[PDB]
């Protein structure tokens, strides 16, 4: 009948629980049957129920020493800092999904399968793996497949943006900028936060530059655009929504109403990739169940004679959005 | 001349005295125009919430304040004509209230008494002057004038290099630019613009600006070449253009960079970092730009090539400097 | 009964439509007014920084709201008098604007043909309900009522649970409030409260606040005998009051736990918890007023006592679900 | 014993540096330690997100700082008990990471060849000094002291003057606190405290603090006579702290007033005022401890009575005041 394949989450944090969240929102068939992470089940089970961007968890929430209870269903709690020793067999945890961000490539990930896991889907860039966008190149997926990467929240609200410009008009070169809400790698104040000076600088009182590789792996997920992109992030103080603009120079000739009617033929009938001419602004896209929304209002054609550059901005709640993502592609990998 | 009146007391205006007071102009701020009481204007003088103390004495009286000992006189007066520039002899005037900004509208302040007025904002087709850029374009004939806003103050000096340096031909900008007070607190109306009516301090918020669109008035060969909008963010002040070119010669980002140092060298109006700065770091900038090598980006495939060019802004007292600067100026012609 | 017209769709107007479609109300929201478009009216219905998408459908003409399929009038009156409630038999009106706040002044809609008004704010010393507080005091010849502040709310549920208890003999409140509408964006002037001036999601702000000082219209044992005030706060919405108490009765801190429980259990406006919740867990909640076990606190020495007893709050969605059981009652008398 | 070494080198460990430079103090801070490069303490030093430029020159080595011209050793020592602090000899440690908060714990810097620590955060029973309330008890033979919270900081002065001149008999304390370090970005683990794991800047969030428990130490007296806690807030420094005490004899607010006017007075820790402030107006004091008379309040019914007393604090700078103080005089014993 139906393919009931069995999940351990690696990593319980912003997205590992957003992931719980959208599996039994969509009633999907797989089973969340283990949880690892650095921490108890008190503290996972407090966090799961109350979130701050998403509010009151839908369902029932409770622990006992060993494991979570989750609208009646009980799933598995670790804590192991590496991943070689989480116990995956002991509830048959088949999928593996990496969120903790320190296995983001192959060989790191790898220990997940020395676990005794069968293929892992990375919640974050991987390197030079398989990176999977929803509905732009989940067809490249296969039965061979063990470990594959969704890249970032921003490589799913650039890639489909492009895709379609470069479908329709082609992609000679272009530049992108995503304004794109704090998270947890930055910081609370001002204090060391690794290599990364600006990263230290606390994140809800200043406009953070931030350097993000969405743009330069782009080939990843569209190959004829390797090479063709570059990018940066300003980090802003918002919790969660996040805006992606991009400057191109286009293969041929265009208008604003000619762009916008190609975008809105690629949001037709697509659940990855939602198309708005609403006046919105960042917290109307939080709880969105897309990868990214296009929007028509921001659209900026500027030319000089034949010169011409054009401007195509794209929403996403880097959250929940991506998350929603993460699932489609968790689905269709799932049953390979 | 040296003879000012404030009209519009607020964010902007009370910094003009700030700045006036701090380079020790002799210019005099005789009298001061909002639509509130003098304690009013005293409290809020005195205390700032983005950039401290008052750093001078500051008390009131029933029709005046008292700032370092100095009287300046305070009116009520919601219609420019209104007020009593006369008075105390006020003669040039600085506009920072956003409801006069055209040459027929500060036409008012000339009609009740005053010579000249330097408005705080774009304002139409009129003589608009970013400084260390086209200040040698005023002379002694000119009443009304424009100082732009922050965000043209930010992206022209910028454009003026890059175009002296090697053309540009095209270009759009992105400010991620700090709320204001056109914007809301909470959700409810603000005129017909949708937008605005949103939570500024909860939100990344699109916003039109013609900062680009009528960069022509301050940089004429640019005129037409550009556009641009912003992305109204959580931050109290302090702010940051992005500008994507096509430039007329191929570069390299050492090139660049190089060209900006150049032109930000003994440049009191436009500066130069190679520093991991954030948007903090610019609170208080005694600039109207500041231009930052490290966010520079070259992305080239071919004959084709973009350029990204960064560059950081005080809205605030940035702005400000370039306001004075110019004021300044304009006072003596 | 059954046909509701609404003056100022704002923050609480907005919600008040909101939490009466969530219910499934017989009664029918008719006609709106404010100072601006549908066009407006409809963005912002739509789209809310708070709530997030409406859960209905919502479209405008150049006169009208179509919400979920049924047409409801806007009007532009900025004087209550001239509002045509008649048009569509709006009977009960529910006054959210802030600019109505006494008997004398929201009888004006009954001048307009309303029948009875229901004021979302503190008005002076008419007819005041907290839901599940003293409601029952409500009968049929009650035309204008307040339902006092979402302070009053919150404070009102935990003090009479106390003073049924163990009698309060003297008491302090302070809450810790998200901020709104009344306050500032920018430094800047409002109105004559100079504290109310200050940049409200970059401060912690003083208030004054009736809640306390009022209680007696609500708790007429307690009159006289509270005090307090607010700190506003930057958050959203989603609020917390503290109240110090000297009681009757010599208690222990699960003494004052179990006494609430009670006074908790089967309550539609008061709930419980003993969870180590913060503000944003309160978004959005069913509940007036929320008593929080975890911050009780008994300070003794001898046989003088200190009670602190806290309460969470959505100060927006929260209270409006106490405006909406009120209107309810209201109604169907 | 003019030489010093910092453990710890974080908001309050680099305020630290900023202070003793600001004073020109004699004190010689050679060496630092915390878990990081040169070239991040220096960035982190150079630009200050609350307090803006450092007002003196910063450059690095792959081993020190250069700050002033003036070399710094840098240690990379997660246990102070390897932290070498006789290599440049450091006698003195000013305790910074919050690791060591104890006798036991702080004893490690003893053992690693110093002589002397001073513990910036409440550290059990050991001699803790609130600078002007206490500091008479310091002594030539205390090796490891303590400065308590900030909170405490705020706290003490307050209750000593209302001590001093009415009896405090029993009280309670909140305060509305600016949120730090030991809370979350974003929603996740932060060791046991359950609401400590929640988005700091997002939401209201109920903290313990044994300012007012612990008060005894500070205040003999006073021990156990109070209690508290804290709201934390979205402000990212710049706090407020509220007490209700019932007091030893019946008082006005202009009596209450004027005691705690006159025990500020030449006294270099406890600021007034009467301005109408808000949080930001705290931030870069230097007090300990602002009280203000604007949010005084009496609250009475016959006999009884309560007394609301307010006092702003900036919870970085404003306490760094103080331990710079305390560390003046401790050098010298
Ligand atoms: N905006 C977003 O938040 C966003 C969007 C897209 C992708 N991602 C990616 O997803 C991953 C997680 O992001 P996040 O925001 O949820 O991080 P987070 O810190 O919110 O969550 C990480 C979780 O992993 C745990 N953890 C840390 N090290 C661990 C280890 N060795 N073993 C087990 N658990 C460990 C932490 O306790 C925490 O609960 C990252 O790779 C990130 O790039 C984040
Ligand atoms: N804040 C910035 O980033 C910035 C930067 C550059 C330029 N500006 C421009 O300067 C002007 C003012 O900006 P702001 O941010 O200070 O605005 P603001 O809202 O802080 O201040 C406006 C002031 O003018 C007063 N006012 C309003 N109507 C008036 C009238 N009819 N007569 C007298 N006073 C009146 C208000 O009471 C207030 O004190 C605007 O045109 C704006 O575009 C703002
Ligand atoms: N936000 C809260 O926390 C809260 C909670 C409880 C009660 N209240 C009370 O509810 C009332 C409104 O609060 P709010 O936050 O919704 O205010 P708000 O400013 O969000 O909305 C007021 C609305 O009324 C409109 N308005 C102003 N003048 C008007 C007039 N003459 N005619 C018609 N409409 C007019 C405004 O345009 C706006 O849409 C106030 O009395 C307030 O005290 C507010
Ligand atoms: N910020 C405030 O409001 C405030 C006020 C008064 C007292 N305090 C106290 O002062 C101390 C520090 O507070 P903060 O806000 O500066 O914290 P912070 O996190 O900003 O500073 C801590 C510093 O210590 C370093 N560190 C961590 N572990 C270490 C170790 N094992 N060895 C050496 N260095 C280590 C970190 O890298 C960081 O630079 C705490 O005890 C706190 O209670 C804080
Ligand atoms: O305590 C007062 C109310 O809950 C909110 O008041 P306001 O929205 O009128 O400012
Ligand atoms: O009140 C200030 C305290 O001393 C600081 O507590 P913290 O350890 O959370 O910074």
């Amino acid at each position: 009948m139906a393919s009931m394949s069995k999940v351990g989450i690696n990593g319980f944090g912003r997205i590992g629980r957003l992931v719980l969240r959208r599996l039994l929102e969509v009633k999907s068939n797989i089973d969340v049957v283990a949880i690892n992470d650095l921490t108890s089940p008190k503290i996972l089970a407090y966090l799961l129920k109350h979130d701050s961007n998403y509010g009151p968890f839908p369902w029932s929430v409770d622990f006992t020493e060993d494991s979570l209870i989750v609208d009646g269903k009980s799933i598995a709690v670790y804590a192991e800092k590496e991943a070689k020793n989480i116990p995956w067999k002991a509830k048959g945890a088949e999928i593996i999904v990496e969120c903790t961000g320190f296995y983001t490539s192959a060989e790191k990930s790898q220990a997940h399968l020395d676990a005794g896991a069968k293929k892992v889907l990375i919640s974050a860039p991987a390197g030079e793996m398989k990176t999977i966008v929803y509905n732009v190149n989940d067809d490249t997926l296969d039965g061979n497949d063990t470990i594959v990467s969704v890249a970032s929240s921003t490589t799913n609200c650039l890639a489909p943006m492009a895709k379609a410009l470069h479908d329709s008009f082609g992609i000679e070169v272009g530049t992108m900028t995503t304004i794109h809400a704090y998270t947890g790698t930055q910081s609370l104040v001002d204090g060391p936060r690794g290599k990364d000076l600006r990263a230290s600088r606390a994140a809800a009182e200043n406009i953070i530059p931030h350097t993000t590789g969405a743009a330069k792996a782009i080939g990843l997920v569209i190959p004829e655009l390797s090479g063709k992109l570059k990018g940066h992030a300003q980090r802003v103080p918002v919790k969660t929504g996040s805006v992606t603009e991009l400057v191109s120079i286009l293969g041929k000739k265009v208008t604003a109403e000619e762009v916008n009617n190609a975008l809105k033929q690629a949001t037709t009938n697509n659940e990855s990739f939602g198309y708005t001419d609403e006046e919105i602004v960042s917290s109307d896209i939080i709880g969105s169940h897309f990868g990214s929304v296009f929007d028509a209002t921001q659209t900026e054609i500027t030319a000089v004679g034949d010169l011409q550059l054009v401007k195509t901005v794209a929403w996403y709640d880097n959250e929940y959005g991506f998350v929603t993502q993460l699932i489609r592609t968790l689905e269709k990998f799932a049953k390979l």
